[PDB]
């Protein structure tokens, strides 16, 4: 618990220092249902940014409960996604193992 908690806190802290105060950072621990299947999300993108378009309630990301449509993808299992090109993001997500730690963000207000 302590090890896990401080590791998750460090991830949050890393990406807070990268994105700044206008973003809420979220860490999700996701388990895929099989090696040969996916995350249960559709994506949309702009140049240098990738977003969750939809979360299927029945899929792995939906089962985590932490991520919502509109969230921006930042990092998965320590691999950077922010500012990468479309092909690299898609290929990185496809190659993920069963257990995935996803870092995302959403714009926020105080």
């Amino acid at each position: 618990s302590a090890e896990d908690v401080q590791q998750e806190a460090a991830l949050l802290t890393k990406w807070q220092r990268i994105m700044g105060i206008n973003y809420e950072i979220v860490v999700a621990h996701v388990s895929k249902f099989s090696e040969n299947s996916g995350l249960g999300i559709s994506l949309e993108a702009t140049v240098g940014h990738h977003f969750i378009r939809s979360v299927l309630p029945e899929g792995p990301v939906g089962h985590s409960g932490k991520l919502f449509s509109g969230d921006e993808l930042l990092e998965v299992n320590g691999i950077n996604l922010l500012g990468e090109n479309h092909q690299d993001v898609v290929n990185i997500l496809k190659e993920l193992p069963i257990d995935v730690t996803m870092v995302c963000c959403r714009r926020t207000v105080p």
